[PDB]
């Protein structure tokens, strides 16, 4: 069984076989999303990921290796098999390494690296290649709000016209300021009680998030979750904290018109 999708990652750019060339060994790169065949990836039961009839292929199996296009039958079986874990990683199970966009720019070549749960290692397999713009509603049915670069995020009464309450949910599993998409919801550290702020997107593990099945927003590296500090909205502090199941750790996205 198979299905075809784009693969969206860092900065909303897509996995692209350079200029539609399919010569074995051509590096895969980031490029703005489109519908051309060199961004259309077919996922099959054999765990291959194919474009133009050739495979997404690990050029070697150690950290820092290139990912390239390659003839499926002549490439090593270990090099051409991939899985897609629920948290947005794309993993080569033979090596345990994960697909990585080591820099943000278009034309960045993609690498296989040790998983560090970086935003540079988050991907979304989808035909919708535009970020989803949403409100993020939490404790006391208030809305998460941005308050400028380098400042804390916090909760306020929802307002449909408030630009500061609008979030672009990018394919790399980042949560961006919708009006200023170079800025990311960022934990200022990986320890319990570290503050959530807005910082320039830099592909960091502190900028990667996962909306889990329990209503939590999880930072995969820390394992900790977004938390309205001390269940007190007047503190105007959102932190990471261990998952407790409490209402101050529950969030829902609401798509905006
Ligand atoms: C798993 O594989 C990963 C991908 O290869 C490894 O990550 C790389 O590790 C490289 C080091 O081995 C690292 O390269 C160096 O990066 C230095 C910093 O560059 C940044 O900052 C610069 C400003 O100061 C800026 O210009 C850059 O754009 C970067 O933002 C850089 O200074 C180093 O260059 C010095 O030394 C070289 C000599 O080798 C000089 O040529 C250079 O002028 C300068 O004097 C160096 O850059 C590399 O230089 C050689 C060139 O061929 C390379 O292309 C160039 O990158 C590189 O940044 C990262 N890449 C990524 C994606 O992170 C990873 O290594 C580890 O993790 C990194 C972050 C680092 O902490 C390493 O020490 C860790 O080992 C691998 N994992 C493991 C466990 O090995
Ligand atoms: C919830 O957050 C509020 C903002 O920090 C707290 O109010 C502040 O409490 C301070 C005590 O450390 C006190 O000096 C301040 O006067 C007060 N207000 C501001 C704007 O700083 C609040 O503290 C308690 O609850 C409210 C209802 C007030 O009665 C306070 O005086 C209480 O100490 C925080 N705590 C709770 C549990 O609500
Ligand atoms: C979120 O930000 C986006 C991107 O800036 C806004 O979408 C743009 O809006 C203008 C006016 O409608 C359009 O001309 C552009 O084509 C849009 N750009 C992109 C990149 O799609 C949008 O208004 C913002 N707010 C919401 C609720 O999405
Ligand atoms: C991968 O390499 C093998 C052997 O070196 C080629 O036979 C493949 O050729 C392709 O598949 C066969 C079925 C035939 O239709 C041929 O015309 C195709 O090009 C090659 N695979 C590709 C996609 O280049």
């Amino acid at each position: 069984t198979s299905f075809t999708r784009n693969i969206v990652g860092r900065d909303g750019l897509c996995v692209d076989v350079r200029n539609g060339y399919d010569t074995d060994g051509t590096p895969l790169q980031l490029w703005p999303c489109g519908t051309q065949r060199n961004q259309r990836w077919t996922f099959d039961s054999d765990d291959t990921i194919r474009s133009m009839g050739k495979c997404m292929t690990a050029n070697g199996l150690n950290n820092g290796s290139n990912i390239v296009i390659f003839n499926c039958s002549t490439a090593a079986e270990n090099a051409i098999k991939w899985e897609v874990p629920i948290d947005g990683s794309i993993i080569n199970p033979s090596s345990g390494l994960v697909m990585t966009a080591p820099r943000a720019a278009s034309r960045t070549i993609l690498l296989l690296e040790d998983n560090i749960y970086a935003a540079s290692q988050g991907w979304t397999v989808t035909n919708n290649v535009k970020p989803i713009v949403a409100s993020i509603v939490g404790y006391k049915e208030m809305c998460l709000q941005s308050n400028g670069e380098n400042n804390g995020v916090w909760m306020e009464d929802c307002e449909a016209t408030s630009l500061q309450q609008q979030w672009a949910l990018y394919g790399d599993r980042t949560i961006r300021v919708n009006s200023t998409r170079g800025l990311c919801v960022t934990t200022n550290g990986y320890n319990s009680k570290d503050l959530i702020i807005i910082l320039k997107c830099q592909g960091l593990p502190s900028q990667r998030w996962f909306f889990n099945s329990d209503g939590a927003i999880v930072n995969p590296k820390s394992r900790l979750v977004m938390d309205v500090r001390a269940s007190n909205v007047s503190l105007r502090e959102i932190i990471i904290f261990p998952a407790t199941g409490n209402p101050n750790q529950q969030w829902v996205t609401q798509v905006l018109p």
